[PDB]
């Protein structure tokens, strides 16, 4: 409460979008980066050529102390430990598909329930994530899966589908960096699984930082659907 | 004895990303066939203790460099790495094979991949005096090829990445203007499992599809 | 496996359902208790007019060590940990609605998802069972509650709908307890909560049990919707 | 100060089963004229350990018997528990007042309410020889209403746990034919809060709904 004088008294640093060359640090999930980097990545040739974007995984070592030091510029996804200090704001929501590939023998869109249960599944465990909770989800509701194959994370699921009869249960953002690239169609899902509501967050520190407004602004400006 | 036709056995693999990308798609391909009944299940060798979890059972393989894995491991070479550049394949003005100049002047991709032989990367073209302009830096190997595709960024890369990528994200690659060590990847067991005909039967499918013994 | 032998070898205790008077210890939730205790009790007033039942919280001190013991004779709900050594069947699922008083000045039905964010709330936390789920499946979908009142447990939620204009996101087998005793309603849920299946688990020791074999026929007989 | 129409506070109260049933619908009637902004968490006192969660804040008031809080604690009588008889209106041949001969002839539910004043209530009737066919037993008070409703059993029950249930399940009560002590209900606060004035104010609304002083 204190220091929220001094944060608004400090002189804000100056921010150019042409000619600054500032690093910012940004935390997000596998899913994330997958989806978000490469639009950000284009529109930033055109807006902002000299600066440098890093980004982490938020599961990795006190991103909360990081934000509030000025080390972690911002964060996407849940992130229910950052309350007190921290500014959030809805940027879009996961919507759960069921992918295969193209010409797979017998999955069918509108896939049924049924046949979802008939298949053999790759799953993605996704620790501590959003995505990481479907699993449970599905459990808890009696829907049994033939887990053929469990990986950790995101990054085979396109090859993997492309290569065999697997079914995968992934986000629609996931999806659609797939679909093209690796000969994969997708289904609305059988199953009753709820959205995933993805919000953007910043420490209050950097609520008037003229650089981490305008990141965030063009986060927002790209990929807000609230 | 193990029977792959009617087993009903779990194997716990140890890789990193791009081993799970390379290596799972072939390895369920050749499984829909030979085991058909099995369960795979993988994990990165940065998770848990790897020695112990080897040593208990409870992860059945390992692939990788993985250098700690000494007494009680036996390993068996299945093929190296060699690194490549990679950059969409109508990228302005990146040319194959490409230059070290051309190489310092453009954009980069990094991946950190901490704790991996690739995280040694950035380490080696620093200490030979090769500028990078590190635009974009990611700390695993996931959007590599949407964030090429979309982008005039270029990376270094595995050749075994890049084959996953090339045709999916329409990327090409160069061979690598600097000279980076090619790296081994073997395959690791505990030695308390050296006779388990379960695992003999897997680790003779991944020499049947991977190593390159001869090739 | 090697006592499943000495199992089977043992000589089954006769059970006379007329005749019993065995006591049966039981693990379930409070809204399995609930649910499931005043029907059980009204079918055994006729078919086994002397046995004792006795009912336990799963979540109290080993309950797999317990049916491991014959200690306890079934368990009802999700329970995870039940694996190896236990038999499982699904009874049936658990649907969600929304509970509120008869007369409450502005909730409809079907209520909408932006009335459901509008009004006032009270939560029950249900301590590791598929209730305690819901608060974090509505969180992740971004579902804002104005939580007014939580509670722990189900007890009191009749009295205080009654009482009060909160709403209510309950089992529709806990809200049918509960509209006519207090003068409540019920809505479809707006928001995607997927079902919890409920089943029945014993220990493979008790298979073939008479009596157990008898007991959880009953249950089948009564409950089932499998 | 405290200003109860515009707090924002979260008052976390410690109280059993009963007491949730029994306190909190009116509590929260009272609440949405008086402090329509505030939140009001519960617990049971037989989690967390309620002595450190009180010293440090954690929770707000305890409602019960409550013999542990000593030292470090205030208290402050609301009213008695004194047990009833109940059994659904149209119960076959149970009359109020009953008589113990019936009492010990009839079928029972028992509620074990361990660690709690109701489960001292088996103990004391078993030393007075006062024998029950035990016919269902259960751990708490949920599912008594419902229960009685639909069966020939009677339970011992508080009487403001049977004015909860006599109308919404069709019952009726008797007095009862034990002679099973009363128990006091107290509202306890840690000394620390005595004179924080949110929490003053809660407990005087808890006297002023709920007191029996006067009465």
């Amino acid at each position: 409460a204190l220091n929220t004088l001094q944060t608004a008294l400090t002189t804000r640093d100056s921010f150019d979008p042409f000619a600054s060359t500032r690093t910012f640090n940004l935390a997000m999930t596998d899913i994330g980066e997958m989806y978000l980097m490469p639009p950000l990545m284009e529109a930033l040739a055109q807006r902002a050529p000299h600066i440098q974007i890093s980004t982490l995984r938020p599961n990795a070592g006190n991103l909360k102390e990081d934000m509030e030091s000025g080390a972690v510029d911002l964060a996407l996804g849940l992130l229910p430990e950052l309350q007190t200090g921290f500014f959030q704001r809805r940027l879009f929501r996961h919507r759960y598909v069921c992918m295969f590939r193209k010409d797979h023998p017998s999955a069918k869109s509108p896939m049924s329930l049924k046949q979802f249960s008939e298949l053999e599944h790759v799953g993605v465990v996704a620790l501590n994530t959003g995505h990481g909770e479907v699993d449970g989800l599905l459990e808890r509701a009696g829907i049994k899966r033939r887990m053929r194959l469990v990986v950790p994370h995101f990054i085979a699921i396109g090859p993997i589908l492309h290569s065999t009869d697997l079914i995968a249960t992934v986000p629609q953002r996931f999806a659609v960096r797939c679909e093209v690239p690796f000969g994969l169609t997708t289904s609305p899902h059988p199953a009753k699984l709820p959205d995933i509501a993805i919000n953007l967050f910043w420490h209050a520190k950097y609520n008037r930082d003229p650089g981490n407004m305008w990141l965030r602004q063009l986060f927002v400006e790209l990929f807000s659907e609230a």
